[PDB]
DNA sequence: ACGCTAGGGATAA
DNA sequence: GTATTACCCTGTTAT
DNA sequence: CAGGGTAATAC
DNA sequence: CCCTAGCGT
């Protein structure tokens, strides 16, 4: 039998590796529900071969979140993360962390929910049928945020920065959240692209939904 | 003075 | 030589 | 967030 | 995602 131990160094196309993968069949219901959220948020899910198999690319600033995600995809990630030191068009140094799963036929069940055009997409009823509270957490940790950023703000209102999507797509996400969790929310706008504003009248309900799953280094994102 | 938005910047995707 | 593919790399901007 | 490129096995 | 200049109490 094969352990990640003995494959995590071998060349990409190596037979031992490819046999490693053939043991894994699907994604445990944690890795799956988290990925609905990670993909709504900050994760790249890509297919270099026409959808026969997808992988997941990661990039974040927060080495703790990065480390935590990797520990959740323990089986699917082979290497600890590659610190990326980049220089932007203003001579400024930016420090991110990067990583990736290997491709596997198991990541399609995720992919086919979003990727159509070869472009990330939201289908109707996605939230009803798959989004769960654990999903909602990683969505928040990735793209979520304050409405009111002035300190001394007693405001408890939350925004989910969905500017990647079409207004029609984001509208469907909203109907879902509204029906399925009973959150008082609704779409606003920012740079002419949609965001989901959750009214503070439900930061009770939204918080108790995502507090079970929220990692510590990501607590600086909430209100107070 | 001080709570609130919407406009907009420099990353953190 | 072709096929393959995880790790990196940069392009680029909506977050 | 999204694509490109290559070095490392396998044939 | 986050900050902040400006209107409105
Ligand atoms: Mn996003
Ligand atoms: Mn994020
Ligand atoms: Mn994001
Ligand atoms: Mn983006």
């Amino acid at each position: 039998n094969i352990k990640k131990n003995q494959v995590m160094n071998l060349g990409p196309n190596s037979k031992l590796l490819k046999e490693y993968k053939s043991q894994l069949i699907e994604l445990n219901i944690e890795q799956f529900e988290a990925g609905i959220g990670l993909i709504l948020g900050d994760a790249y899910i890509r297919s270099r071969d026409e959808g026969k198999t997808y992988c997941m690319q990661f990039e974040w600033k927060n080495k703790a979140y990065m480390d935590h995600v990797c520990l959740l995809y323990d089986q699917w990630v082979l290497s600890p993360p590659h610190k990326k030191e980049r220089v932007n068009h203003l001579g400024n140094l930016v420090i991110t962390w990067g990583a990736q799963t290997f491709k596997h036929q198991a990541f399609n069940k995720l992919a086919n929910l979003f990727i159509v055009n070869n472009k990330k997409t939201i289908p109707n009823n996605l939230v009803e049928n798959y989004l769960t509270p654990m999903s909602l957490a990683y969505w928040f940790m990735d793209d979520g945020g304050k409405w009111d950023y002035n300190k001394n703000s007693t405001n408890k209102s939350i925004v989910l920065n969905t500017q990647s999507f079409t207004f029609e797509e984001v509208e469907y996400l909203v109907k879902g959240l509204r029906n399925k969790f009973q959150l008082n929310c609704y779409v606003k706008i920012n740079k002419n692209k949609p965001i989901i504003y959750i009214d503070s009248m439900s930061y009770l309900i939204f918080y108790n939904l995502i507090k079970p799953y929220l990692i510590p280094q990501m607590m600086y994102k909430l209100p107070n």
